[PDB]
């Protein structure tokens, strides 16, 4: 089998993309954060605190003949971000761009925190990082990608996400005509139970690449792209009036600017970022200082390959038995 689905930009700066999910019987159509740095398929739903609801598309098990409750299971996470959800579990029918999986994880939550409920175009978050990530407690479910891997035609795959434009996520299949040249494959660590690979360096603008080994995650479900502050002093400082701001979080550069672009290695293959996707545009409404999409990762612990990244290539997730990464231009 295979699926294909097209996930599209919430807003004009790409702050993240939601892809249309169906759940249970009649179908639930709703529109989902698919994230491969998590690994639980959550959703708004029918049991959510009232107030924590804003404008969200909602789940409603006992409208489902095919959902059933997992009797004893909860589930709680919390993201990078600080933001956080929590609730109960059924099983129901999930499908993605036509491809069905029965028996899955639906995670109902009960409580959300502010930033979900402020963002009404997210109705939840599909996981698609390694299952050992899964927070379902006592016993840890499967993610989507998990339990449809076997009846795939091919056990992988792809995000190929658009720059202030709709993109595609397929399972089962490469589609040989979304991007340019051949896909580097390089590989995985899942010992932490991330898409978790090793950057072989980068180069700033038009200038040299510098060899250098970044280990990092791909993360579809994080916005930009968190580096080493070392290789982000070094993208920042070819650009004018650039600074980092402590008051506003992070590096921030005039609007009146024009962004290099940043080049990043994927063995001996490199992708490059154009300046554009680097802008996130005014800090607050009308202001002309605009806010960086390349930010230190200096504060988490771990280097993020972001949408930013990610959108400038065509991305393979391989769910073979040792999983690797793919990335091509596009």
């Amino acid at each position: 089998s295979t699926g294909s689905a097209t996930t599209t930009p919430i807003d004009s700066l790409d702050d993240a993309y939601i892809t249309p999910v169906q759940i249970g019987t009649p179908a639930q159509t709703l529109n989902l954060d698919f994230d491969t740095g998590s690994s639980d398929l959550w959703v708004f739903s029918s049991e959510t605190t009232a107030s924590e609801v804003d404008g969200q598309t909602i789940y409603t098990p006992s409208k489902s003949t095919t959902a059933k409750l997992l009797s004893g299971a909860t589930w709680s996470i919390s993201y990078g971000d600080g933001s956080s959800s929590s609730g109960d579990v059924y099983t129901d029918t999930v499908s993605v761009g036509g491809l069905t999986v029965t028996g899955q994880a639906v995670e109902s939550a009960k409580k959300v925190s502010s930033s979900f409920t402020e963002d009404s175009t997210i109705d939840g978050l599909l996981g698609l990082a390694f299952s050992t990530l899964n927070t379902v407690s006592p016993t840890q479910q499967k993610t989507f990608f998990d339990n449809a891997k076997a009846s795939l035609d091919s056990p992988v795959f792809t995000a190929d996400l658009g720059y202030h434009a709709p993109g595609t996520y397929n399972f089962g299949f490469i589609d040989t005509t979304a991007y340019t040249g051949s896909i580097t494959y390089t590989a995985v660590s899942t010992k932490q139970g991330f898409w978790e690979w090793t950057s072989t360096g980068y180069a700033v603008g038009s200038g040299t690449f510098k060899s250098t080994s970044i280990d990092g995650i791909a993360d579809t479900g994080t916005t930009l792209l968190y580096l080493p502050a070392t290789v982000v002093s070094a993208y920042w400082a070819q650009v004018s009036g650039a600074k980092s701001s402590s008051s506003v979080g992070g590096y921030v550069f005039p609007c009146s600017a024009t962004l290099p672009s940043f080049t990043f290695g994927v063995g001996s293959a490199r992708i490059v970022i154009p300046g554009d996707y680097i802008d996130f545009g005014p800090i607050s409404t009308g202001s002309s200082s605009c806010f960086g999409g390349i930010q230190s990762s200096a504060g988490i612990g771990i280097n993020i390959f972001g949408d930013v990244a990610l959108k400038a290539a065509f991305v393979v997730f391989n769910g073979a038995t040792t999983p690797t990464l793919g990335f091509a231009s596009k």
